[PDB]
Parts: structure tokens; sequence; C-alpha cells
């Protein structure tokens, strides 16, 4: 128990190739069958949540509400758009024509593009491997999923129960982590979707290239977050939104607040703000504890039994209280190496060149940097990575507008953070380092699809028909010459 | 003269690392900055029109007419297209929101993607360089083009011309072949725009990996065309759309017919309808002396003064002369080596599994194979490689739906070939190892864009701020029970 069973290499193969036939066999093909897939997804979900939520609790230290709002619903949420939505998706497209061939019947088709690879990550352990799935098998695709293997008890609990719904060759599992995953991509998909990091994606897509396999890549940055000085009277908001943001999965979260840039006469309102955010967010007996400002028997045992979530493994741990040297610990510091936990942190008077703000920090350490004027800002942010989220608490209109125009990023929100992520009708994806290609909803069924063009003509004459045909005469010169 | 001078790898980042700066100091961010350029483009092209009708004939031997349709009007076109409706494709799109987010304001938006590089091909030298670049400028981005070095005196010419209209630090040149393109290949840019074979796709994709940067990969395979027994009435309409689509330069065209699948009834009928299309459009006098039934003082002079045009180089004249091998010279066969010069050729009784019908042909030979049922076209079809292009000849509405329905390729076109590609207000792409992504007009301008979801809130309380925010009490928990 604990851990599901790495994958046979001889066996890699073998789940590949019995997913291609399956799609060459029409598996997923008609809507009857897509809708039942997706229905038996819903079940998978709906009638297993407790279990999963007990998992993810294991593999996390996330409580049940915490990933009811973040993973179970927006899962649900995602099974009910496909199935309505579906019949509207599938159906062919009349593009606008201009010129002789708006004489002609033309169309966009949708069409499947055959088996695809999900290869999944471990801050949102399901979310992150199925939500990719319920598109790919929206669009008569057939599926190969690879779990994160630092989510163990997460992945076990899938590979137990999702064959019990879905037959592994319409969704095929790998288990593993780099061997296994490197067997994988050395055979071939007509898509692949990868959640992780930048460095892990080059390697993705150079296998991705052997094959000439479209990618769409997830990843992450240092998401900035502005604050202008016409938040004044809303800084409880602003501090608020800010640090549930950070929170949650103890800041472990690709889209969370990474830094902060506030108007240089806001700073120390922010930051209060945030420290009593913080507190009453975390609960005043956890902090104590943390701290050592107050004893309890077992303190090991109370920390693993808290409501606030863990860090993935001791070097994670260890890289993120190094970046506590970057600059001066204004509020928290606190943390306790045998639970990995470490509460959120704010640091002041940052070191802008120091690790702390050249690489992602995937943690609960976030800093601040003021800014005098807007070109500030910009240096800040432009000399970085584009990042998958750019956060915006301001009230002014030219402000906002100005920020958005000059820089870019995989989203944008205005006064509040992560949301955008769970909204139905946008696009969630990256750019530069960030990734590249978007999903959720329509923009899933529209990434595991082949839109083809279709041109109806006639054998009648038309147009084209003048100068098209050889031999090339001096008369048909002449008619070509008067266009020109 | 002859050709460019081959850039030096020194000079390779220099002429990068200047784009990068431009694309940085907003060269050509504003809207009327783009359409100046585009303007600027657009006389390049009609104010050398001549000139280049006469390079591209001394790289390919086409006529000045196949490359005004081909080429030079196609050009104009899309620079036309991308002025007038600019202000349409730079405006923010409102999604369609559904439940929470609905409450707020959301919006996409398109921003530029920064340093954009085209890889260009020899066959039709100046239209595929141009038009990805047209829309790379209408989307905001700087450029780099590579111009294919099997047609140097076109890539002479336009880097002659080019710099005389729009600056190198807006539009930078690289030329060269393996060499120097691995050295630009080396830089880092913010999306790839290549055509080509797909053995060097896998190269530059690779390339494109190790900077994570996006490719739109414009390839080829076996084009098929499906004849049924429905068009006897119509066979001369057929035959000489056929043909016209294969004589186009030499068939070195990657949306051409390839091969043909014919109803077992038509074969007869089809290609000799295909013959009479290949003498009214060649000429008598012209394949007399190629066929050595009528003599010339001058052979060699006579040919190279022909509308026929070439194949590129001695290699794949000898390699589509050993296809000749693969099946029984129904019609033509002609050919000569020091002009290399090979009429359009029909084979039947072709060997399946002869080279002739496993590689993509790029040349004047034309494969003739026939069906007995719909079943028959399938496994032909469907055991190759997707591609660019599908041809259904047919009146029949069933089998026509049938076709489509069961196959995947680039493009379908029913009753025509080759002119979809022309077609204002549809994508031009692959799929498979005809390639990924595409391009032309709106889809141009949307391929060199990052689309940006954008959300606004207020601070005002709203659904879902009664179960986001830690503590998580029990009266949060019996919240989220009810909902699931
Ligand atoms: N935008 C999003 O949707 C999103 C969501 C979550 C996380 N992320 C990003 O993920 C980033 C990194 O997280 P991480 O470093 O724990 O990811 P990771 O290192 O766990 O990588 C993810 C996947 O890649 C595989 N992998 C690891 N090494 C490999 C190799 N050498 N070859 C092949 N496969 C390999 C793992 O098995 C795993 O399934 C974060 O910085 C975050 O920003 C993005
Ligand atoms: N769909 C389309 O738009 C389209 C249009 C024209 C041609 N094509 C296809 O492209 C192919 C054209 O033939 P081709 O094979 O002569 O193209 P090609 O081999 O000349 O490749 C194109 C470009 O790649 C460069 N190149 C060649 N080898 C390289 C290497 N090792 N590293 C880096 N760069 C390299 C060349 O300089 C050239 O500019 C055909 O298969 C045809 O079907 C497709
Ligand atoms: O690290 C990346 C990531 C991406 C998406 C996430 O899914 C959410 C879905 C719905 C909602 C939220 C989040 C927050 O509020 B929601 O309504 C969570 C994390
Ligand atoms: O081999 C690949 C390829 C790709 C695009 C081509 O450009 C065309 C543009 C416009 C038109 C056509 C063709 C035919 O009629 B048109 O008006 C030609 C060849």
């Amino acid at each position: 128990a604990g851990v599901p069973e790495n994958t046979s290499l001889e066996n890699i193969p073998v789940i590949v190739s019995k997913c291609r036939e399956a799609f060459n066999d029409d598996a997923n093909r008609d809507l009857k069958k897509r809708k039942q897939v997706l229905r038996s997804l819903l079940n998978l979900v709906e009638e297993n949540t407790d279990e999963f939520c007990k998992a993810i609790h294991r593999d996390r230290r996330r409580h049940r509400d915490e990933t009811v709002v973040m993973e179970i619903l927006p899962l649900r949420n995602e099974v009910w758009h496909l199935i309505e939505h579906m019949d509207e998706y599938v159906k062919p497209v009349k593009p606008t024509m201009e010129g002789a061939a708006a004489l002609d019947d033309c169309e966009l088709q949708y069409e499947p593009l055959g088996v695809v690879l999900v290869i999944g990550t471990w801050n949102y352990p399901l979310l992150l491997i199925l939500q990719p799935l319920l598109g790919a098998l929206a669009a008569g695709n057939t599926a190969v999923i690879k779990p994160s293997e630092l989510a163990p008890a997460t992945a076990e609990l899938l590979t137990k129960l999702l064959p019990k719904y879905v037959s592994s060759d319409v969704v095929g599992i790998v288990n593993g982590g780099v061997s296994e995953t490197t067997a994988v991509l050395k055979e071939r998909f007509d898509h692949i979707l990868y959640t992780g990091s930048a460095r892990v994606a080059e390697i993705v897509m150079a296998a991705a290239a052997k094959h000439l396999t479209p990618v769409t890549l997830e990843l992450g940055g240092k998401s900035p977050v502005v604050v202008d000085d016409t938040c004044a009277d809303n800084m409880k908001v602003v501090a608020e939104r800010i640090m549930w943001g950070k929170i949650i999965n103890a800041g472990q979260t690709s889209i969370a607040p990474d830094y902060v840039v506030v108007e240089k006469s806001m700073e120390s309102v922010l930051v209060d703000a945030l420290a009593e955010a913080r507190k009453a967010m975390l609960g005043d007996k956890f902090l104590k504890v943390l701290k050592g400002e107050l004893l309890v028997k077992q303190k090991q045992q109370f920390l693993e039994e808290s409501d606030y979530p863990r860090i993935v493994n001791a070097s994670h741990f260890q890289r993120l209280m190094e970046f506590m040297k970057g600059g001066k610990v204004a509020v928290g510091g606190e943390a306790d190496e045998a639970t990995l936990t470490i509460a959120p942190t704010i640091l002041t008077n940052i070191d802008p060149t120091h690790p702390v703000m050249q690489e992602e920090i995937f943690g609960p350490i976030l800093p601040v940097l003021t800014y005098e004027n807007e070109k500030d800002i910009l240096k800040i942010i432009n000399s970085r990575e584009k990042p998958l989220a750019l956060y915006v608490f301001s009230n002014n209109k030219r402000f906002i507008r100005g920020v958005e125009s000059r820089t870019s990023s995989g989203a944008v929100v205005v006064n509040d953070v992560v949301v955008h992520a769970g909204a139905d009708g946008l696009p969630f994806g990256g750019v530069g380092r960030s990734g590249m290609g978007a999903y959720h909803g329509r923009y899933s069924f529209e990434t595991f699809s082949h839109r083809r063009p279709v041109m109806r003509r006639g054998f009648l004459f038309s147009s084209i028909d003048t100068v098209r045909f050889p031999p090339y005469t001096t008369a048909k010169s002449r008619v070509l010459n008067s266009l020109l």
C-alpha cells in the first residue's frame, strides 16, 4: 500500500499499441460512446469523492474542502460542460469567404487526432490528470495517462478505480518516474499534453519531434501581483485574496502569487493586511505551535493533523528556507523540518538578483518589491520570463489598461487571483516559458481536434478558369497583365 | 551573380539580436506601423513583379503567367486582406461565460509573440517566404526569413530588394543551406514557421524544444485523388483539373495529385481523358520533340525555352525516372537529363509496395490504382500517412460524405484540386506528418499571436466567497457537501 506498481518497460508499448487499435477500431468515435465514457468518469469522481479526498490528503495534507473547491467541483463542471456542448462543438463551421472561393460551398469540420498522452503533476493530482483526459475523450480520441509519482497514493487509487469505469484500451495507464516516462515518450501519439517544469518540457518536446507530435505544454514562472495606490479602502479584500491564493497547497500552485510589486506609499498597509489575513486563515493555535510560543505534547503529530498543507519533499523545503536569507522576514518565518511545514512568509528589502527573485518559488515565500512609477513595474516584469498569470489590484482604468498593454502573460486578472483558472469559457494556458497551447471546455476540444477545411465545387464554369489552364497564350498574358 | 552571399555564422546572432531589440523597442506594435510595412511589401511585390518572374524562371523554369496565378496574385490578395481586416483582428473578443465568472467582465485579447523565424522552400520561392512574413508582421511581430538555397536567384533578388522597402531590424535575412540554417535555429525565437520535408521538420522541432518555441510545420505526403463512377459525363473537366494540378511546376507541389484511386469501371476513360488533357496543355510540338518523333537543331536550347518547368536537380530527376519501373507506362514516359525535363507520366499495374507508392512523388509521375468498394479506398489511404490534401471527384452526396468521415487529411476538396490553397477564409495546413498548425489571412494572424485571457473583478461580495477562504469550518463543509 501507499504507491502504484511501476509499469514494466515491456508493457509500455503493449499499452499504447492497444489504444492505437481501439482508436483505429472506432472505440470512441460516435457521440453516444463519448458521452457514456464522459458519464462513467463523472461516476468515477462522484461515487469516490470521499476516497479521493482521503488519498489527496495523504499525498498533499490538503483539507477535504480545499480539495472539493480546487479539484472535485471543477472536474464535475468540466464533465457537465462537455456533455452539454458536445453537439455544438462537433458541428461544422461556415467560415466567411472572400474573393473567388465565395462562390463555392466551404466548411470547417472537426475530426479526432488519434491517441493522446497526458503527463500529470503532483500538486493537484486528480484535476491535472483527468481534466485533460475529459477533453481528449470529448474530441473522439483514445488516451494514455501518466500520473505524477510525487503523488503516489492518488496515482494508486486512480489506477485501482479508473479501469472499473473505463476500459484500458480506451484510457491506458502508465505509472513511474523518469524511466517509465522516457519509455512512453518513445511511443507514437497524435497529441501530448504536459504539465510540469520548463526544464522537463524541453525533453518532452524533444521526444515529440521524433514523431512530429503536437504538444500542449502547461508550465510556470513567477506570476506577479501589482498593487497600486487606488486600493486603500479595499486593502482587506486585496490582502485576503492574495493570502488565500498563496496559503492553498502551501504555495505550490502555478498560478499563485509568487511576488508582489506594491506602490511605494502602500507597502506598510498591504503587508500588515496580509499578516491579519494570514492569521485569520491559518488560525491562532496553529501558528503559536509552529513558532514554539505554545507547546503541545506530540508536536509532529499535531502539524501532520492540521489544516495547512505540506511541502512535497525535503529538497524543496530546504530550497525554500534558503530563500528566507534573500531578505528581511517581515511577516512569518516559521518552519518545521520533519513535517515539511513552512508557514507563509513575507520578505522585504529584497536583493532583486537573489535566487528567490530569479526562479519560481512554488512555496509559501512571498517577496514584496516596490515601484515609484509604471516603468519600474515593466523592468521588473519584462526582464523575466513571461509568466502564466499576471494580477493587478487597482480601481484606475488607465493604470490597468497600461499594464495589460505593456506586458505579456498567460492570463490577466484584475482584483483577484487564481479563480480565472476555474472560469467557464476562458482558455487556460501559458506563453513563452509559461507554455504553449490552452485547454478547458471548448479549448480542450479545439486542442484535441484537427480543424479540417472542406471545399465543395461543381463542374460548371467559374472566374478562375479564364486564367489557370495552359498553354500560356499571349491572350492569357494580356488578361493577367490587366489585373496587375 | 546567380546566388546570394552565404551569411557569416558570426553575423547570425547579430541579425537575430537586432530584431529582438526592434520588437522590444515597439518597432512594429502600433497599427499605423504594421500597415506601412504591409504596404511597403505590397510595393516590393507590385513594382518588381517583372524581375521576380524572371528570377523564378531561372530557378524553376516556370512561365510568368504560371507564376502570376500561383505566387504574385495570392501574395497581393494576402497583403490586401490583412490591411483591410487588421482593425477587426486586433480587437478583443467577449467569450461566452457560464456559471460564476459570468458575473465578471471577461475578455480575450490578442498580443504579439515577439521574433518570428520563417524557413522557406524552393518550389514556390517568393509565395512560401513572404506569405508567412505578411502574417507575422500583421500580428505585431518582427521577423527573420531564411530563403531556400535551392532557389538561389529568387533568394538573391529578394535579398537585394527587401531592405530597400523594409529595414533589416524589422525583417532580418539569413542565406545559406544546412550550416547557416543550423546556426539560426540555435537562436531564440517566439514562433518558427517551417515549410519543407518531415525529415527536416523533426530537426527544426528538436531545435525549437531547446527554447520551447512553438512551431507551425507545413509539410507533405501523398495527396490522393478519388474518382468514382458518377462523373462519366464530366470526365473532361475531371481530367483537365487533375492534369493542370500535376503539370504546374513539373508536379513539385505539395498539394498536387500524387496518385489516383479510380472506380474499376472508369479506369480507361479517365486515363485517356488525362492524356487528351496533357496534350492540350503541353502542346504537340513540345511532346514530339521530347519524345524524339520531331527533331530540332538545338534540342537542349528548345527545352530550356519551353513553357514546361524543370526538376530541381539531377538526384530528384533520377529518383523520378526509377519510379517509372514500378509499373506500366500507360501515358507519357518522356524525359531529357541535361534540361531535367520529365513530362507527366501515368502508370498502371502498380506494385503498391514499390517506392513510387510509399514515398511522396513530388514530380510528374502519377500512379493510377483502382477500387471495387469504399473499403479498398480506405485501406489504401488510411494505411499511409495523413496527407496535406484529399480530393474527391463525385456527384454522389453519400459517397463524398462517406469518404470525408472515414479519412483524415489537411483539407478536402470535392471536384477540383489545389485551389483551396488560394481560397480566402480557410486555414492552410497539415495534420500528422503533413504538419501542424495553419496559416493564411485570419489564421496567420491567429498563429502569430498569443490569445490572452483577461478577467476583471470588482471588490464586492460574490458567489465564490461563500466557500473559498479558510479556516475550514464545519459550516463550510456542510455547504460544500450540499453541492455534491
Ligand atoms: N499551468 C499549469 O496547469 C500547471 C499546473 C501545475 C503545475 N505547473 C507547473 O509545474 C512546475 C514544476 O512542477 P514539478 O517540477 O514538480 O514537475 P515534475 O518535475 O513533477 O514533472 C511533471 C511530470 O514530468 C515527469 N518527469 C520528470 N522528470 C522527467 C524526465 N526526465 N523525463 C520525462 N518525464 C519526467 C514526472 O513523472 C511528472 O509526471 C511548477 O513550476 C508549476 O508552475 C503548471
Ligand atoms: N504544405 C506546404 O505548404 C508545402 C509547400 C511546399 C513544399 N512542401 C513540402 O516540403 C517538401 C519540399 O522539399 P524539400 O525536401 O526540398 O524541402 P527542404 O529539404 O529544402 O527543406 C526546407 C528548408 O530546410 C532547410 N534545410 C534542409 N536541410 C536542413 C537541415 N539538416 N537542418 C536545417 N535546415 C535544413 C533548407 O535550407 C530549406 O530552406 C516536400 O515534401 C513538399 O511536400 C509543403
Ligand atoms: O496550479 C495550477 C492550478 C490550475 C487550476 C486550478 O483549478 C482551479 C479550478 C477552479 C477554481 C480554482 C482553481 C480556484 O477557485 B475556483 O473556483 C488550480 C491550480
Ligand atoms: O506546394 C505547395 C503550395 C502551397 C500554396 C500554393 O499557393 C497557391 C496560392 C493561390 C492559388 C493556388 C496556389 C492555386 O490557385 B490559386 O489562385 C501553391 C503551392
